[PDB]
């Protein structure tokens, strides 16, 4: 470690801890950047050279976090947890706690081989058919939202989760353990507690569930409604009405959002079409124009227009030359307060409009809380982070939005419209409920060793069927790792910020709303162009870390806890139309069938 990056001295009392945090924040910066820069340079252009470059990054972030946690625990470890000033007991609380620099040096390498093998293996799996190979995006996602032969989906679906999984198994094993130990010398029980401590709630666990309760009746209707819709079209062969649903039915790859089957399940089909995809391309939409249109909401707003710095260094299509690259968007804060970046490989669909939207929120987020000192950069939770984009293209995706945008002919504003605009929201925000919930209940559990490698792949299909009432298409075992067919295990970031994000979003938007002085129902406003929404929003955004999110949350919507209320009153008139539409159609809820799985095509695997 460089001289200028180490620690000096400071006394042991919290006057001392007040210098050392101050300095510690002074350091960080230039150690951030550098592993932000090498994580870009190969998650922008996968190679062995970029891959070695990151595992050097690495490798000084943790002889940094080693050098000052190592510090902070000789003068505060036994009197830090006493400190009178709460924000101070944050900091040194986060620098006593030194995760995989723990860890030994030859298991720290480990440790960051293992990260990059598993990075690599997920964003360069194929699908190949004799020579030509299909990727995940944009390959494989087109066939899942646009295919609806039976025999295509399933190749689809196989193939990604075999050419994922399978090869990242062992990896996933060996990862597991190391990452344990370095946290338990934290004194966290497993990397799963050191997870949840970061909502600081004692009741977390249970609050989850408890909301979850509330959001179940909803996509047990749902999931009802569609299963018949499906059944119309697929038959009585590969739909079960009383059974599970195929996990490969639904549009998208881990049936996370439903918005692709849309047409099978739109109740009025005589009223304009609300999925403006075919608008899009007809209309010659670009990644551009996307991103162009996402800017122009945030500066109605009167939030920050993105900088210089983002237009001419951000990724905003799949690289057109033979480059190998991550495709999963992500948005970057490069720690030097001039550097933000996107890196997604957009494609011209009105879902991935919405993902841009998400993205730009992130973005926005960094430019807002861009001059504190560097542990205050970030979300109130992880969760905060999450629910700004999203809060958002709530707004955009409204009938009347997209009308100002050209994007569809002025819509009626009756009951049909509104029942098909709130089921479409719903196959995207409540299909999506119990996936959010289940991801991290299955890697909780993992790192609590309650599920050892043994029963990985028994676990997670428990659970899928449990919470989303999902089979697999065809035959699982053990030796398959479907869990890790989905980006963030192999990539190593909890999900649980996108269950409380997707709750959070309905909140904030309920708030917004009120205060853009809107007064008709919730589903229909749109907060474009009002700067006091704006402002709103961006005390929020200002504020970064430097208050406990529960304070924020009240400042901002007069309540100091996750809530399930306001996303229940945006969705009680399709919630109450699905409810009596099942009942008229003798519906069963749920899935008491929960051992039946579909036959395979006749002529599997081949076609
Ligand atoms: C779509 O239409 C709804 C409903 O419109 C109402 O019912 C129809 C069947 C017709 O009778 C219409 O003539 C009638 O307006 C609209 O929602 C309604 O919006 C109005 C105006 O924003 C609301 O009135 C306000 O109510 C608050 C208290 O809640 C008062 O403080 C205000 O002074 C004001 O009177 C009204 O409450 C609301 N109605 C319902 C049932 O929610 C909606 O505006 C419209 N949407 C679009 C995009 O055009
Ligand atoms: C971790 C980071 O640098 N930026 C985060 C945003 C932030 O916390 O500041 C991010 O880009 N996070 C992205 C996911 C990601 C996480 C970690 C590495 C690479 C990608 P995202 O949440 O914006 C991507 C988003 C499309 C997503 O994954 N949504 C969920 C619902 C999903 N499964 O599709
Ligand atoms: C992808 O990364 C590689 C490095 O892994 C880049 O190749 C280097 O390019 C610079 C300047 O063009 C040369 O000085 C090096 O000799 C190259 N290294 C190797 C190993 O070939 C490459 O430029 C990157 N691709 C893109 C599009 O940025
Ligand atoms: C796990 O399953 C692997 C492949 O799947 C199987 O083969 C196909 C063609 C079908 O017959 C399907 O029903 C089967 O699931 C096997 O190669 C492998 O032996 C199995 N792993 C273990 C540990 O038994
Ligand atoms: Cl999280
Ligand atoms: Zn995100």
């Amino acid at each position: 470690l460089d001289p200028g990056l180490q620690p000096g001295q400071f006394s042991a009392d919290e006057a001392g801890a007040q210098l050392f945090a101050q300095s510690y924040q002074s350091s960080a910066e230039q150690v951030l950047f550098q592993s932000v820069a090498a994580s870009w340079a190969h998650d922008t252009n996968i190679t062995a050279e970029n891959a070695r470059r990151q595992e050097e990054a690495a490798l000084l972030s943790q002889e940094f976090a080693e050098a000052w946690g190592q510090k902070a625990k000789e003068l505060y470890e036994p009197i830090w947890q006493q400190f009178t000033d709460p924000q101070l007991r944050r900091i040194i609380g986060a620098v006593r706690t030194l995760g995989s620099a723990n860890l030994p040096l030859a298991k720290r390498q480990q440790y960051n081989a293992l990260l990059s093998q598993m990075s690599r293996i997920y964003s360069t799996a194929k699908v190949c058919l004799t020579a030509t190979c299909w990727s995940l995006d944009p390959d494989l996602t087109n066939i899942l939202a646009s295919s609806r032969s039976y025999a295509m989906l399933l190749f689809a679906w196989e193939g990604w989760h075999n050419a994922a999984g399978i090869p990242l198994k062992p990896l996933y094993e060996d990862f597991t353990a190391l990452s344990n130990e370095a946290y338990k010398q934290d004194g966290f029980t497993d990397t799963g507690a050191y997870w949840r401590s970061w909502y600081n709630s004692p009741t977390f666990e249970d609050d989850l569930e408890h909301l979850y309760q509330q959001l179940e009746p909803l996509y047990l209707n749902l999931h009802a409604f569609v299963r018949r819709a499906l059944h119309r079209r697929y038959g009585d062969r590969y739909i079960n009405l009383r059974g599970p649903i195929p996990a490969h039915l639904l549009g998208d790859m881990w049936a996370q959002s439903w918005e692709n089957i849309y047409d099978m399940v739109v109740p009025f089909p005589d009223k304009p079409n609300l999925d403006v995809t075919s608008t899009m391309l007809q209309q010659g939409w670009q990644a551009t124009h996307m991103f162009r249109v996402a800017e122009e909401f945030f500066t109605s707003l009167e939030l920050s227009p993105m900088p210089p710095e983002f237009w001419e260094g951000s990724m905003l299509e799949k690289p057109a030359d033979g480059r190998e690259v991550v495709c999963h968007a992500s948005a970057w804060d490069f720690y030097n307060r001039k550097d933000f970046r996107i890196k997604q490989c957009t494609r011209v669909t009105m879902d991935q409009l919405s993902t841009v939207h998400h993205e730009m929120g992130h973005i926005q987020y960094y430019l807002q809380y861009k001059d504190l000192p560097v542990s205050l950069r970030r979300g109130a939770n992880p969760g905060f982070h999450e629910a700004i984009g999203d809060v958002l293209a709530l707004s955009v995706s409204t009938p009347e939005h997209l009308h100002k945008i050209g994007l569809l002919d002025r819509v009626t504003n009756d009951t049909e419209s509104d029942i098909n605009y709130l089921l479409k929201m719903a196959l995207e925000k409540i299909a999506f409920l119990p996936f959010g919930y289940l991801v991290d209940q299955w890697r909780w559990g993992v790192f609590s060793g309650r599920t050892p490698p043994s029963r990985y792949n028994f676990d997670w299909w428990y659970l899928r069927t449990k919470y989303q009432g999902i089979c697999p298409p065809v035959t699982r075992n053990e030796t398959h790792f479907d869990a890790g067919a989905k980006f963030h295990v192999p990539n190593v970031t909890p999900y649980i910020r996108y269950f409380v994000s997707f709750v959070l979003q309905f909140q904030f938007h309920e708030a917004l709303c009120k205060e853009a002085g809107y007064e008709g129902p919730l589903h229909q406003c749109d907060i474009y162009r009002s700067t006091k929404a704006g402002a709103k929003l961006r005390k929020v955004l200002r504020a970064g870390s430097s208050r406990p999110w529960q304070e924020v949350l009240k400042d901002m919507v007069g309540l100091d806890a996750l809530d399930a209320q306001p996303l229940l009153k945006y969705f009680q008139l399709v919630t109450q139309w699905l409810q009596e539409q099942n009942q008229q159609n003798g519906e069963v809820l749920g899935w008491p069938e929960y051992q039946w799985h579909p036959p395979l095509p006749d002529n599997y695997p081949e076609g």
